[PDB]
């Protein structure tokens, strides 16, 4: 079973939650800051822009039977269109910005999206790729006020379908079943050798929100101190840890790429309360030099949500930077990462049999596997690997064996 | 048809209990939940969480439900919320009695709700027994703030340990579910307009909405969950109880003073670094034109609110200035009902104008009698069908007693011409 | 021939446009360019730089030049300077209309310059469209403080994106060149001498000189480029427009209040840590002898100035003392023209005293009609050559209508009998 | 045509005389009372003091009968009063010769004979010397002490001198400086040697100085700190770097405090006890700044900005310091034109540049290799009475050939990255790159330098490598030739064969001796 949720999951569309969040924390004036450029967007800005963009996507002719995409590096305006999709319940495919033409065409062919948001920086590569895909009917630039040789930008586009009197306080996000409407088709190159694009329900999101909100697990930090986002937005881990920052209204500062120093510079200079990084930036933290040459006395909380090596690099950092024991992930998935760490709310776990397939009780070995709403609703257009991944009734086979750690210790230890 | 702001927090649908429960469970880590400014006694959130749950199961197994009514009679006292929230879990209605009623008054009071069980204080117990000797329907008393029973009078601890054991776990307990709009949360007595002791009925929904207002960052007090607010207004009365209760869903260290007398208020706000206060207008005037109230360091003060008979004659401006505060806003007409609605219309609250000669539903900038409609409005008086149809009319409108006019679509606030 | 102080900063030779341009470019880094004390809207210097440059090329490609005259009708508003400065680049004259005119008055005004394009505010647009329905020559209106168009009315953003594109770089833009003394910068209408609608003409030179004055550390606001000054005086009007405009060449964070009324001025001056205020005498009296105006913390104030018929003996002294200020010194001369000349004889300003009867030049300490000569002076009235020759005489001297004298060679300052 | 232009100027150059802008400065910022402070003595002059003295000195010099066709000099250590005479020369348009104060008799005379100045200004300290010296020079008619109230043994001091010609009631605000074209008038005649190996006197225009000020005013480049805040001056005034960086402090009205000599830790103390905002220094005290102990035992928290304008130890001293002192970023330039240093730092306003052919000499394009040259007004204008060095240093039309070779990043990026810092290296039989195309573009395992050029065969010029390994790792000559046989193709490799040795060669922090390795190649083309 695993922990009882502290903040009850928001029933409705994740769109609707995010919407409400933006509206509440409109007062925040430092929504996102580009650590590099120093560009800054306010919550109120994302709010207006996302609403405008929603009525726009609609009147232009899009719905749930379509798929939209965004291909951009880690960038301030990214959330405008993303969030707009979530209002309308249009599915959003996120493309990694650095695919080679080769890889990328492979990707877009999975979801096959009719509209594509993208970055200034990524625009040429997108035009180059779009000339190979008859279905990619329109591209829109997200981070420009002016159009780029005939390519439209979110501003112009939006002013086509919305006017001077538009009031996002007066907008309503479309309503639907948040468990059967797709939010994201994020493609993943993990198992086998196929690209295969994974499907994320809205419920997976509002549950991920529950987790960001919970004060024993997710980041318990002041709704107006600055958290750093570094993880790739196009990728599941980075998109969700980032996106969950809004229901709780945090000043996000954000870095384009994990590499080098400057991680340091950045984290000192903005008074960063919490960071959420993958384990390479953990090693750079633990056993890298002159990383106390910058004042990092700002750091309240640290998280890891990918492939975390032993509890020793973890202690190296917990100690170096004076932290409340950095605790985190073990088992994280292709899907919404992290579940069962230091089981989680809305996630149930079982131990059955290598041989029978019947659920055991306590202190008994057998293959450990998961069931949750937060789990992928399967893959896209591939009925094969859908029924391949999660079994006869919603259990996702992990491929390890171990046991129920008893009633009085409902935690996870696994034998093989 | 003035609608009033769109809610920034969607109202929690379920039992008001359930939300409070959830709140407590979430902020269990908070250890300085309520402090008795006087004794220096302290309860933690997690303690209230446990106690309220144990007491919920106790009351249940003891055999009570929606068809009964419980009461609590206590002065402002840390343990007050113990039984109250437990009631809200089970959906037993709670009648709150004022501790300083005279026997005369009190009997009248209890005869409205006629509660079978009565929590009380320790210094209020004599009086409660003295009274119970006149009311056959009052089968049990329980003391809320004692560890031992008191000459046969049970106390909350003994009572709870009767039905629960050491391994009891509030994380595994569940508050009853019901329709939060048709379940009475509270029966708070008030003798208004006529002077008769009539008892007001409050839905759970009325509460969950009041929580929505408190969460709201333009209206309700926007300050960090784990900084200290002072609530002093009397808990048995709606203003003090709802403002107090609403502190929980947002997890604030409350400090609480038993009585508004002179200073010491000063003393406390200094000594506990009080971020926000919420007071009635007597301590407002005391704030503004009483001297050497800048002899204590009150520079902790982020937010100030007032919610009864607000002295519009700019005492408010004087305090806003004296204590360098983000301008004190509050008042703008409250009620017998859940106080405070339409401050500096509020979410889930709409107001109209109609005209006192026909009763239509007037449009912009036009006078006529102003009155409110809301889920948050009182569900009526109790075993009295008379003054119910009199307070709120044919379709959910409650006549307030002023004329004003709708300040246009483009200024959706309220100005009213004569009071 | 009292000459008046030697300038400390040599007047910039070129177009006033070019100077404002360079200013914007230099202080582009300033991120708190203008703040709407009311709303809390803020524009950055670089934003004005881009907006104004784009607007300049826009105005040019749209087909305008010096032979037209443009207008602006707006209340005190962050975006006011957008179009204005753009005109100055192109050397198109700008007529400023007071935003509170009656249709009655406003048309009278507009008929002086007869402008073909009109920028205006969100707030001013109803009244303006109403007015353009009476004037054949008013071909186009554009809104300055909106991102989207307003029922068929274009806005500056849209207008600008018609003629410039994404790759436009204002660092590569260059302001038109002309002689800054024969090119009109501004046509500000004024009701002086007679109740008749006469429009005053200001050359670029007058502005580049006004900039000379604001930079001067004995006279103009001597405070660090990146401290916050308050502009409250009406932008459509000369005193307010120029005190405001002169701030950019010295790069000051401007906070701006739409209206003088109430304690909101006090609040503002506190909440933004305001170094200098420059006010007309009503908020001067409100300053010295108004109550509980120390109930707000005004300890931020280094300098105070006044420039609208200054004589408040000794109200000025009452505030100088009230607000621990380096003694507020100012006024002592203001006009139809660029207000403020001879304050506490100014650079590039000469004053003489002559004879009420002959009109021949006096020497020291001697009575007779006092009057001025300066490049900063009005180049005359607009379509009225009658009152041009009436105001400034045969050889550039402009008669004030007072008498007095030279406070000597050894004290080249002005007292008048 | 293809030219890199350079950053639009954020302050348009002041048309007129350098003296005129310098006047107007002193007059505007007259109110500052801490103009220059002897960080040593504590003596202090104010701005309006300098304004006075300099205007006085100006009219004195004119009535004494001097004009452009003359040349006045000044020999002095770093001293408060330096600017009085200097600025008055600039007012009057008389050219000025800054002599180094610690020249020997021998050197000094060769110098003075370039400019042949008739008036010499001097400091108390420098007087004996200058007199000694003047007893050789018949052309040097008058000395004047600058930092002493009383005359010395008949040597007239500035005050007596000025008083002959101005009275009690003299007013500088009424004085006008002389007017001329700022571009044809010499301002300074500061001599520099090293190159070729002779005493040759550089010519700086007035415009060079106006431009110079334009850069100092530049809020991205020059020191952007508030007028009436304390900056430290410490580089010797009698050299161009120090003189102009000091002189330019005046148009922005700064409280200068100044130390006479760079040595030791008196520096920390001062920059502390005066609350010093910015500093501008040479790389000696850069490296002492970064790598030297307990320099964090004095409080250097006042330190907004740092510049560095000489031979920049771009090793990692710049970063170490920007870090230690938590400063907004010390970022400097590249060029060392020998005249007004710093042209192209992290092109500069009013400076342009192009790259040309090694062979033709036509302007190249983006990412095209060839010799770097600049052309700016701010550049030296020539040498004094020497038509030989002039037509050498700058070409036909004002371009200064750096002798380095590089290319310009992009026209949408006008930056100059440059591959191989000198031309006299890297020869081949159809030019080949040396110390930076390869060398630094190949290091497995890291093998520490080697690009020289062996004269054989009589068919060309053999390239050759001088590889050295560190942690005993065995590489062969034949082995390396094939790792970098595909790294460059054509024919490059090393012809002779990767020789292996101990270190690299000498020269101050970096600079090889090229012929060192060629001769060291010799004796090591004989063994196993």
């Amino acid at each position: 079973n695993g922990d009882r949720p502290r903040d009850l999951v928001f029933p409705g569309t994740a769109g609707l939650q995010l919407y409400q969040s933006l509206y509440k924390y409109s007062y925040i004036t430092d929504g996102i800051i580009d650590a590099h450029t120093n560009e800054v967007i306010s919550y109120a800005q994302i709010f207006e822009t996302s609403c405008r963009l929603a009525v726009s996507l609609e009147k232009y002719g899009l719905d749930h039977n379509n798929v939209v995409a965004i291909c951009s590096e880690n960038n301030i305006h990214f959330f405008g269109p993303l969030i707009a999709a979530l209002y309308q319940g249009i599915p959003m495919a996120t493309s990694n910005d650095m695919y080679t033409e080769r890889e990328m065409i492979g990707h877009l062919n999975i979801s096959k999206p009719c509209l594509m948001f993208c970055s200034k920086k990524s625009l040429p590569f997108i035009l180059k790729v779009q000339k190979h895909l008859d279905f990619l009917k329109k591209v829109i630039v997200i981070d420009s006020m002016y159009d780029i040789n005939g390519v439209e930008c979110v501003f112009s586009f939006v002013s086509r379908y919305t006017d001077h009197a538009f009031d996002p306080v007066k907008f309503n996000p479309k309503e639907f079943d948040p468990l059967e409407r797709t939010a994201l088709i994020m493609t993943s190159s993990g198992t086998t050798g196929l690209p295969k694009g994974v499907v994320i329900s809205h419920r997976s999101i509002t549950i991920r929100f529950v987790h960001s909100s919970d004060p024993i697990y997710g980041t318990r930090i002041a709704p107006d101190t600055s958290i750093l986002a570094i993880a790739p937005f196009h990728h599941a881990f980075g998109l969700f840890t980032a996106l969950a920052y809004f229901p709780v209204g945090l000043k996000i500062v954000m870095v384009k790429k994990f590499e080098g120093e400057f991680f340091l510079k950045t984290i000192q200079n903005y008074k960063i309360a919490s960071i959420v990084v993958p384990p390479p930036i953990m090693v750079y933290l633990a056993k890298s030099p002159l990383v106390d040459e910058y004042n990092l006395s700002s750091l309240t909380e640290i998280a890891c949500g990918g492939s975390p090596l032993g509890r020793d690099i973890a202690d190296k950092v917990a100690k170096r930077l004076k932290v409340h024991g950095i605790l985190q992930g073990y088992g994280l998935t292709e899907t919404c990462s992290a579940l069962i760490l230091s089981p989680m709310p809305y996630v149930q776990v079982k131990v059955i049999d290598i041989n029978t397939g019947k659920a055991l009780g306590p202190r008994e070995k057998g293959e450990i596997c998961f069931k949750s709403q937060m789990l992928m609703k399967g893959y896209h257009n591939n009925p094969q690997a859908t029924r391949d991944a999660l079994d006869k009734d919603g259990w996702l086979h992990t491929g390890d064996l171990g046991y129920y750690d008893e009633d009085r210790f409902i935690y996870v230890v696994d034998r093989l």
